[PDB]
């Protein structure tokens, strides 16, 4: 290795069939806690190891130093991402956005073009660098009580193109 590495990981069932992708999913639980310190950390671990979320992670050299939780609704048109951040030391060098433009060359080939999230005040600049809007074109039939609504956040949507 010794280089960065990109999986799309989560808990199929149970946990524990998979060492390493454990590993991992703890680790991302950690550094989801740890950039989001407003976010129960109960929380956290409940919707990265739930079967229906899956997280691609960003790795080095073994360690996980990002990731961005999501949620696939293929009939709905959508995925919900649920949890983006990347550990302190490794921000500002382009890992985020580098997270974002892989998950979104996933799902163009999973054919799913729009990405819904919730985003707290202060990250509401980084989703607009990727593309992300106030103007909401998912109807909102399509979204209610499918993706989880948060306190004082705004929703936002990506309309990705395909190219
Ligand atoms: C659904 C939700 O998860 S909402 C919560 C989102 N997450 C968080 O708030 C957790 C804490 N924050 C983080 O983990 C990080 O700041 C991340 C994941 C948002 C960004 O990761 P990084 O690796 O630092 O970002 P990266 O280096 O790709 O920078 C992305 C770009 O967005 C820009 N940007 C604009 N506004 C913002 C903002 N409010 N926050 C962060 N980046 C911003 C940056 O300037 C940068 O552009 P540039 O390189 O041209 O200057």
């Amino acid at each position: 290795s010794g280089i960065i590495e990109f999986h799309v990981i989560g808990n199929s069932l149970t946990p524990k069939a998979n060492r390493r992708v454990l590993l991992w999913l703890v680790g991302l639980q950690n550094v989801f806690s740890h950039q989001l310190p407003r976010m129960p950390k109960e929380y956290i671990a409940r919707l990265v190891f739930d079967p229906k979320h899956k997280t691609l992670a960003l790795i080095k050299d073994g360690r996980v130093i990002g990731g961005i939780c999501f949620r696939m609704f293929p009939t709905q048109g959508f995925t919900e991402i649920v949890f983006c951040a990347v550990t302190s030391n490794e921000q500002v060098k382009g890992y985020g956005t580098h997270l974002m433009n892989h998950l979104k060359e996933y799902h163009i080939k999973h054919n799913i073009l729009y990405f819904l999230t919730y985003a707290d005040e202060y990250a509401i600049g980084y989703f607009k660098k990727q593309g992300f809007s106030k103007d909401i074109k998912v109807p909102k039939s399509r979204y209610l009580g499918y993706i989880k609504d948060y306190e004082g956040a705004t929703l936002m949507e990506c309309e990705l193109n395909p190219r």
